[PDB]
């Protein structure tokens, strides 16, 4: 399947998963990925009132699901809708996002 995870107890809420068919989507390498915020997927057509949304939805800790125009390394445009999905520990604290996506292009 396709998904990523990151860790927002480190700085900026970097990758610290990504599968393989993520890799193959994006056009990406593991290490070109591994550390950074998601947002290097973004451009200059992605909706900016959708990416205030995932702010919100990382701010409150909520489910969210979301389609924005992201890029791929070779600056191909693609719709990806992914899901996003807090995962917490035993003691109910946060301790990962996990970003689950469409295994291809969309509408």
């Amino acid at each position: 399947k396709n998904f990523v995870i990151s860790d927002p107890r480190l700085p900026d809420n970097p990758i610290i998963f990504a599968s393989d068919s993520f890799l193959e989507l994006t056009e990406y390498s593991r290490e070109e990925i591994l550390g950074r915020n998601c947002r290097f997927l973004q451009g200059p057509e992605t909706d900016q009132a959708t990416v205030q949304k995932i702010r919100d939805a990382i701010r409150d800790q909520r489910e969210i699901t979301v389609q924005l125009i992201n890029y791929t390394k070779s600056g191909k445009k693609f719709w990806n809708l992914f899901h996003l999905q807090p995962m917490r520990d035993q003691k109910g604290e946060l301790q990962y996002f996990i970003g689950v996506q469409l295994d291809g292009e969309f509408i």
